[PDB]
């Protein structure tokens, strides 16, 4: 390990948020915030909130800069509006840099922030593309590169329990790490694995190739890809295309047949619940995800566990049982690879050479008789048809 300082700098989990600590402002206002690749603003609340017990405040920063500008995103969920502006940010377990950032002060929000998950805003990390108004307000991360000799890569260690931690718990306990311009070796095991950065808007990524305990989902592999897929640290579950879903759902259910689970189960909409300790991660399957290699014609695969795909959640009363949700669901808007697969392994956003590596986190949650893996090559032909073109 070459970044102590930076290792085990992230709190939270994956249902409500990872986050780092950051301080804006002059004199520094500390906020905690959320750690987030799959979007490209610096977005802070600004005004009171229920869900909130601290906020930026402009008038109290000497160094705020007002850029006259509001900003309005709506998503389905919900939605954040604010007002831009700049000021002096720094990441105090991170690198010893003070850099000059847009912030969006949020004035107003719908179904944004979250009850007691902490954090006060979110750290979009992934391009300019995507960033809102338009892709003229330089991302952080971009700031960060172009104002200091920090190297243009960060890399995520997000940590799961394997059980649910309570207000308390969650609140003490170490959620992984955000090593900014670096590759801690303390983090992972095994060898990083690199995929290309198909484009540089969302962290997108090609799958070729997906098994259900080895066995091919047989999908032409455009449909895996339909319209993108993604790595994204905000969002939770693994989202695969509705087609795709619905393949790997019923694979998922023949490998786990030995025990029949309701339809709500499966929607991740209810909880199942086994007595305390007995969990039958046995008789659900590991996923393999295929992705494209560096190399031509080469591939290679990260498996996930059901330690992974089923998410801890404490039993509506708070029983002593082991109870879950089914943490893989449907999207309309591409794969995302979610928290939920990002704690099996350590991620590197290796920007500065447009791949991103995997490689078997050192905080993976797993049984005596299963672990995660990333493992190649493979032979994989005609990778690049795998990826969709509007
Ligand atoms: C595991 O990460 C989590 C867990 C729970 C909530 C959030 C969370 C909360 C608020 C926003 C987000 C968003 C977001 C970002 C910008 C604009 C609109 C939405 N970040 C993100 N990747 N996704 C899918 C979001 O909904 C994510 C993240």
């Amino acid at each position: 390990g070459s970044f102590v300082e930076m290792v085990d700098n992230l709190r939270g989990k994956s249902g409500q948020g990872y986050y780092v600590e950051m301080t804006v402002g002059s004199p520094p206002q500390t906020l905690n915030i959320l750690v987030d690749t799959g979007s490209s603003n610096f977005a802070v609340g600004a005004a009171p909130h229920p869900f909130l017990h601290r906020y930026y405040q402009r008038q109290l920063s000497s160094t705020y800069r007002d850029l006259r500008k509001g900003v309005y995103v709506p998503y389905t969920q919900g939605k954040w509006e604010g007002e831009l502006g700049t000021d002096l940010v720094s990441i105090p377990h991170g690198p010893n840099v003070t850099v000059r950032a847009n912030i969006a002060a949020i004035t107003e929000s719908d179904k944004f922030f979250i009850n007691g998950s902490n954090w006060e805003g979110i750290l979009g990390l992934a391009y300019a593309e995507i960033a809102r108004p338009d892709d003229s307000l330089e991302p952080f991360f971009d700031s960060l590169v172009k104002q200091t000799h920090v190297p243009n890569l960060f890399s995520l260690q997000l940590c799961g329990a394997g059980f649910p931690l309570n207000q308390s718990e969650v609140l003490a306990s170490v959620g992984g790490s955000m090593i900014i311009g670096g590759i801690d070796h303390s983090l992972y095991t095994g060898s990083l694995w690199y995929t290309p950065i198909r484009r540089e808007w969302y962290y997108e990524v090609i799958i070729v190739r997906v098994e259900i305990n080895g066995q091919d989902l047989k999908m032409d592999c455009k449909e895996y890809n339909y319209d993108k897929s993604i790595v994204d640290s905000g969002t939770t579950n693994l989202r695969l295309p509705k087609k795709v879903f619905e393949a790997a759902v019923k694979s998922i259910k023949a490998a786990s047949s030995t025990e029949k689970f309701p339809d709500g189960f499966w929607l991740g909409e209810q909880l199942v619940c086994w007595q305390a300790g007995t969990t039958p991660w046995n008789i659900f399957p590991v996923i393999s995800l295929y992705l494209m290699g560096e190399v031509t014609n080469q591939s290679f695969r990260i498996t996930i566990l059901p330690q992974q795909y089923l998410r801890p959640v404490e039993d509506v009363a708070t029983s002593q049982d082991d109870c879950y949700k089914f943490a893989i669901s449907q999207s309309s808007t591409g794969t995302v690879m979610g928290a939920v697969i990002m704690e099996g392994f350590y991620v590197v956003f290796d920007r500065a050479r447009k791949r991103i590596g995997f490689a078997v986190s050192a905080c993976h949650v797993h049984d005596e008789f299963r672990t995660a893996a990333v493992e190649g090559p493979f032979v994989t032909l005609d990778m690049e048809d795998c990826g969709y073109n509007i």
